[PDB]
């Protein structure tokens, strides 16, 4: 039982999704996409996961996303085919459309995986927390780093000026989808497999 | 034909399920659940099978669960998926859920397997028996504790003070589902592979 | 992650203990004793532990305690020697002596260690849990067994009909003492080695 | 003699610390902790050393910590014991008690360890510094990050924008202890095993 | 990072097809069938696709059509078989149909596979650019030859005196179908493999 002791758990939640019936530019093929992100502390609020965890440092070595139709839909009513994308950055951000594409905006993607609109689709990523670059040619702007291999750092859950080391944001994953003729609804379901290091007490009273 | 001699036998038996039509906070993700116990006594009292047993001891070395759907329901219609989880002790009661979850409520748990709501679901299992331990912290409560082996301890069918060894309950299995759109009804087959000690007389006439 | 996936964790406690002042039968040897058990409410419940586990099992395999001196007590200063027991059933609540004892009440067991009153002691053991058994030639009254191996069986932390399996008593430590000349403050640190079975999630909301 | 030959040098820097006679909750156990941080500027600007150095870049392999009473304390006058507890984050700081605790407020750490508070302790240890993460899932708040290896990265000592590099604070250990009847007084003695890059010349003149 | 650096893309595009509901000849089995070819521009055109690219040589060593129907239409809802057909030269014009064939118009094809028309195809290919030959023996006229290896030819990007080597047409998959009895809408995903050779700077400016 030393300070570098390690401990792995698996967590997950579940929410609901939906594609919308096309409304627009009704009769021809348009597409759309969203996305998600990764933190620890989505999954401590969830109601029936621990809110808080005895560990000194976390890293998140591992994250699945199963995203699965419900509502009625039928597996076998085609509704043709999107993409799934693993984006490690905030530029994910803009990939939740604000306006119809007339492409598959996803499709480009190295990486990029088709999965049927009907079926939905699993896919298992790592992850990446975001390290900060102030330094660049421009005054006033900060960039972003991230590592390549998650056992090089840990994250300690109550370090910074916030202690707030359980909200860092861990990109992540998009997907698109051509737009169907009718709603669809989803049972979104995501996983973590995250290290923890240090068994901790709580914090002293006060 | 010696005092530990052993027989093996396969009992079963069968009930309906049903999942209601979700009619509460409708357009939400919401979840239930429910769970099955096994005991000998059981499957002896349904009308196909032998209702008393001419052994001295039992024990349950596997159990088997198996809900697939009927009522014309289609397999190909999409109701999202919950989860089946393994809990050998009594707190398995709370997961028949009184009130509506806002995430899958085994989810969580080590070892749950996801299951198609329109497809049912199979497992397999070793159920447990829970020993009395009333030597606890606070007077006049008592606790349990089971064995991790079936192989190291037998069950008298007509031992104790009421001969009611074959109603020992034994845990565990529960399942958890996203409610539906409209209401789904399972044909459920409940499997015992029993293990039996010492074939005996009836007892003295009196 | 499966059903029986097992996770190890450390835990501890401390408190204050006095060997006070001979007063009785002043010039004489006389020798008293007291005792401690472990239960892991015990320890769930000390301010800087965490005081619910999402486990669904456990098992003490080890169990410490360490006694020292504190207050300005001269370890130079000799006080004698008594004795430490391990003592693994109920009997152990004898060992705290209500009246003077002319010799060592523990001295005479087997494993039975000498420990010198100014230095204090420190021994490990493993703790056993009581299990309930009620068939005895005597009309309503029960007796107790404990098992060899902690790897035999797990106490569910919510089992039986009381949800209080982490309050199980486990047997057990006493040592005893000649009384001294002065009073003597002790630091006692109890530490639990405890084996947990199955994450789990919160009991689902009502 | 390239741009990446590595020097090594030992710091050290001493203090006083006192733990104070318990006035508070007197006849109770109480404990109290406080803590320890590493920055090369705390021991570049101590009288005895050299207060600024020519080399570009450096790196904290390891640290030290010593605390030894004084003050005509006896050794042999036992005062309980506390624990020592390498916390390499921010969250060190709440172990600056600032109430009294009733459980040792260290000893549940993984790698907590145990010290006589009559004798003192030492201790080494790998401090670390903390990386920026600024992408939270709350806006404007930040965390923290640090590397598993020293041999990961390298500070410029006067690197950004307020050539401050030799501030950087490396975290650190921790100490708690049972407050004890008398006032004890102590020395630390704090000691950096530094390796520095790059031998450099002063900076320009203006 | 010489003259003959070799990268290499993967490019796609997407668009929406309709096979029409039967309207002629109806009672009776006919057939009809369209075409696609390949060209580099047809696929930097499209809206996420980088628009212009520095390389001065580019080779399409694999194309790659899947067409999979959408707009609700049942997959296990049978609608006969057609056939794909790759076919490499400008003849394939021919064989988008103008009149309904009494016979499949692909499936002689050495290299005809067939694809039900409800679930759509995948195929890949090797697409040919045409060489042109304009000795013939008729006056004014020009036939065409291509090579059995991509790795026989480059095709620069900016070459000819139209500076169009983007919009060479590589030939070519066709597709065959038995008329519906309603309507059949798709989405199609081509892909393009390709190899460019040189990293080239923009245009000199004027």
């Amino acid at each position: 039982f030393s300070t570098n002791r390690i401990y792995t758990l698996r967590l997950t939640r579940q929410f609901q999704f939906k594609i919308n019936k096309q409304t627009t530019s009704v009769g021809n093929l348009i597409f759309n996409a969203d996305y998600i992100t990764f933190a620890l502390d989505d999954f401590l609020q969830a109601v029936p996961n621990p809110h808080t965890l005895n560990f000194e440092d976390y890293r998140i070595k591992l994250a699945k996303m199963e995203m699965r139709p419900t509502g009625g839909h039928y597996t076998v009513q085609s509704d043709g085919f999107g993409h799934t994308a693993v984006i490690q950055d905030s530029r994910i951000t803009r990939f939740k459309t604000t306006a119809d594409q007339t492409q598959d905006p996803l499709a480009p993607f190295d990486g990029a995986k088709k999965w049927f609109v009907s079926r939905g689709f699993k896919r298992l990523l790592r992850p990446k927390p975001q390290i900060t670059i102030e330094d660049l040619t421009t005054a006033n702007q900060s960039a972003a780093l991230w590592l390549n291999s998650a056992r090089t750092g840990w994250i300690p859950l109550q370090g910074g000026p916030n202690s707030a080391g359980t909200k860092v944001r861990h990109y992540g994953i998009a997907f698109s989808f051509p737009q169907p003729e009718q709603t669809i609804t989803y049972v979104t379901k995501l996983t973590l497999y995250v290290q923890f290091r240090q068994f901790a007490p709580n914090n002293p009273s006060t």
